[PDB]
């Protein structure tokens, strides 16, 4: 038509001149008929075509078919299989035929009456049970719903596969392109002259030049697509920007009864933004360390070395698994599940920053995870949360806890805004005069 999705349970996605086309947003269309690589993304979320894939508007009705026998199997808001109904029976191969026309004309018994006596009922749990399995893995190839992206970057394809928020799983090379001009005979030649493997072939006529880059651009539109239907926008939006708001929240009454209503006032402007985070990206390292020197060589803001020192101490006594589990009380997406790689990172380089004053490497970590491939969301709510967890145990400074607060609202903001920087110095810090 195209399908909406594959077989497989792929979802297609092709790049034109730097635009996602996909199968889930075409458009026949009107004629047309219909364009083959498929549909634009709508920019509009309630489009005909954007509305079609919400959550509400999903099937929770699906038909399936299991040795002959047809089944409806009804599932629930999270696809859950909770309901069935025999739609349809197998056909006669006896002779049946003939018995049934006795059992109903002579005997007079109903049609279901006759399926009983005749057996069609002895193995039929296990077939409700194949039923409601197979309705089950429908709603999971269903299109918001799917996690694997088939894409054609320049006729190259990349088979991208994320989890429920965004994050890259991995991004493989499933086919190259076709050679074009003088690259066949080229190739021909590698392969019959020199023995040359295909793979060796790409390598000589420049396949794998653009490679790193190609691959980007599938992370990319896989993502996009992703990002693309509301239940999955949704979902990050209660267990991701929510949960980082809450934290966020929390430090700003810790800390506000330290440091007055100022900062709380700004840890609410945080955390707001936090929560509206969308579909932003988390600022640059260079332009989130610009921000955070603001804060840094604000003569008002330093804290005695015995002060940054123990702030240490603290950071090296936490166990990372520890902390790590007390993440994973938050959401699904606090346990990857990674999850004790980034704080255990953030552990130790929080350390040199309290030991050094260089909190560059703390940075750069936060903007490693996103070239990763880890959702903008989810770095924001990883580094709020493990830092969050952090401030909530102090325990015992006290007035270091104003310094971490200070820090936290320094480093946090500077991935969001530079106004944050510009507050901070503006109205918590009070230097002189
Ligand atoms: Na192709």
């Amino acid at each position: 038509v195209p399908p909406y999705v594959d077989d497989n349970g792929q979802v297609r996605i092709t790049i034109t001149n730097g635009l996602v086309k996909t199968p889930v947003y075409g458009v026949p269309g009107a004629g047309g008929n219909s364009d083959v690589q498929g549909g634009y993304i709508p920019e509009n979320p309630n489009d005909e075509v954007a509305r079609k894939w919400d959550k509400n508007n999903l099937p929770r009705e699906i038909d399936v078919s299991i040795d002959g026998f047809k089944y409806r199997v009804t599932l629930n808001d999270n696809g859950r299989a909770i309901g069935i109904l025999r739609t349809g029976v197998r056909p006669y191969v006896g002779s049946e035929k003939a018995k049934a026309g006795i059992m109903e004309k002579i005997n007079h018994k109903t049609p279901e009456e006759i399926y009983e006596a005749l057996g069609f009922n002895k193995d039929e749990s296990q077939r409700q049970e194949k039923a409601k399995q197979q309705a089950e893995d429908a709603w999971d190839r269903l299109p918001p719903n799917v996690r694997k992206f088939d894409v054609d970057v320049e006729q190259f394809h990349y088979l991208v596969v994320l989890d429920d928020y965004g994050n890259v799983l991995s991004v493989t090379r499933t086919g190259v392109r076709p050679y074009v001009g003088s690259e066949k005979a080229k190739a021909g030649i590698m392969d019959k002259v020199d023995h040359k493997t295909p793979e060796e072939i790409y390598e000589a006529l420049g396949f794998n030049n653009e490679e790193p880059q190609r691959q980007n651009q599938a992370k990319k539109a896989a993502y996009d697509v992703f990002y693309s239907f509301s239940m999955n926008r949704d979902r990050i939006q209660s267990d991701v920007l929510n949960k980082a708001a809450e934290v966020i929240s929390d430090i700003g009454n810790k800390v506000g009864d330290y440091l007055g209503d100022a900062y709380k006032s700004l840890a609410r402007e945080i955390a707001d933004d936090v929560k509206n985070f969308q579909g932003k990206t988390i600022r640059s390292y260079d332009d989130a360390m610009a921000s955070l020197n603001k804060v840094l060589s604000n003569p008002g803001f330093k804290f005695n070395r015995a002060d940054s020192d123990a702030l240490a101490n603290v950071w090296r006594s936490i166990d990372a698994q520890d902390m790590a589990n007390k993440l994973g009380n938050i959401s699904k997406a606090f346990k990857f599940a990674d999850v004790v790689m980034k704080v255990e990172k953030v552990r130790e380089k929080s350390i040199e920053g309290y030991e050094t004053g260089n909190w560059g490497p703390l940075m750069l970590e936060v903007e490693s995870w996103v070239l990763s491939g880890i959702a903008s969301a989810v770095a924001l709510g990883v580094f709020s949360a493990t830092l969050g967890a952090y401030a909530l145990s102090l325990g015992a400074p006290a007035i270091a806890v104003g310094i971490v607060g200070i820090l936290l609202a320094a480093v946090v903001g500077a991935l969001l805004d530079d106004k944050f920087a510009d507050a901070l110095n503006k109205e918590i810090i009070k230097p002189a005069h």
